[PDB]
């Protein structure tokens, strides 16, 4: 059993990268780079990628990923790569040129703010309309090596079809925006039946194809249904949006649901990155730590031995388990901007098997030397994710 090197439930495989040089390895989960390479190798017709940005360093694991993507293009696979305009400033320009040089690849840059005010933040892949990948992993060499990252390879046809429809929607929207043509909003047509089983949730509502569950509705519904324990891991948690003139207006949707669950006696566990201990966010995090039944830990991943790496050595997985029975694996941090006005994707799996494996992964981090309880009395130094 022990030497089985992957974890699946029907329709879903759990895919995981631990930072190198940490006690966070999971030999039973396939890692991001190996899964992406195999997904590209299996492509016979189409590969679609929706990404926030593209960042590379010569000699990284992303080089192999890009090699397999290029080989797919050379094989005659049509590749459509959609990236957020705000991601350009985060991207490696040479890597963007390499992508454009792949045969049969079209690269489109979408300013998703012209649609809903936020960004294309989702990180996902589609192969032949048959398989998808959704996860925290950016198209970034650091996501493959230096960051705690979690995603799902999806073969559930219904869900893949919805992700494909979202990609098609945003691809065509990019072309309409380029021509200064209107992008019509999509009618909100929710199914009256309560969601069951395994399903996609997505944002923003206004550009969700028919029948795609609005994540901003579903996350509070899921939290309202919790009876015993909610465990959450994000990079960032804040009841705040990023507004004009650097303002940070209050954002209540998620925080109300967590506080409501806590008030019903549900135990809340929350893990965030040390990057989240910046001001003002740390004050609100301390505020949440005083709520009954809430425990918060801050996770610090140590630097890699060869030296400081900007915007790396951090936890990035966006995970939730409810009652050890329901699992959430998403692209969104839990602040304003993600579920309301940005393109994000989250998977909800009412799967005891997946929830148990995710709870083991969560406990591994929670119980590690990298996680420590929030300290109410401590003046957290400004994180310097970029350095110094």
């Amino acid at each position: 059993h022990h030497h089985h090197h992957r974890f699946d439930i029907p329709g879903y495989e759990l895919v995981y990268t631990a930072p190198v040089e940490t006690a966070l390895q999971a030999d039973d989960l396939r890692n991001t780079a190996e899964v992406w390479q195999q997904m590209f190798d299996a492509a016979k017709t189409r590969i679609d990628l929706g990404q926030f940005y593209v960042a590379n360093q010569q000699g990284s694991l992303l080089d192999g990923v890009l090699q397999h993507l290029k080989a797919a293009g050379e094989r005659g696979v049509k590749i459509r790569f959609l990236m957020e305009e705000k991601g350009i400033r985060l991207s490696t320009p040479e890597t963007l040129e390499q992508l454009k040089a792949i045969p049969n690849l079209e690269l489109r840059i979408i300013p998703y703010r012209r649609l809903s005010g936020g960004i294309l933040h989702a990180k996902y892949l589609l192969v032949d309309g048959e398989q998808a990948f959704v996860g925290s992993q950016n198209f970034d060499w650091r996501a493959l090596e230096h960051i705690h990252e979690t995603g799902l390879r999806i073969s559930d046809a219904g869900v893949v079809g919805q992700i494909q429809a979202i990609f098609e929607q945003d691809w065509r929207a990019q072309a309409l925006l380029t021509a200064d043509k209107p992008v019509p909003q999509l009618t909100y047509q929710p199914t009256a039946a309560t969601p069951q089983g395994n399903y996609l949730v997505a944002s923003p509502r206004a550009y969700n194809p028919a029948g795609v569950i609005d994540s901003q509705v579903e996350l509070p519904r899921l939290l309202a249904s919790a009876k015993q324990r909610v465990r959450v891991q994000v990079m960032d948690y804040a009841p705040l949006s990023y507004g004009p003139e650097r303002s940070r207006p209050y954002y209540a949707v998620i925080d109300n649901a967590l506080r409501s669950a806590a008030a019903r006696g549900v135990q809340i566990e929350l893990m965030v990155a040390n990057w989240n201990t910046k001001k003002p966010d740390i004050a609100w995090l301390k505020s949440l730590a005083l709520v009954p039944n809430v425990q918060i830990k801050v996770v610090t991943i140590p630097p890699a031995s060869h030296g400081f790496i900007p915007f790396a050595r951090v936890i990035h997985s966006k995970l939730m388990t409810i009652d050890g029975e329901t699992a959430w694996v998403g692209t969104s941090n839990w602040t304003g901007g993600y579920l309301d006005n940005s393109r994000n994707l989250e998977l909800v799996l009412h799967s005891p098997a997946m929830s148990q494996r995710l709870d083991t992964l969560y406990s591994q981090l929670w119980d590690s030397v990298y996680a420590e309880p929030i300290k109410l009395d401590y003046d957290y130094p400004a994180p310097k994710p970029g350095g110094e």
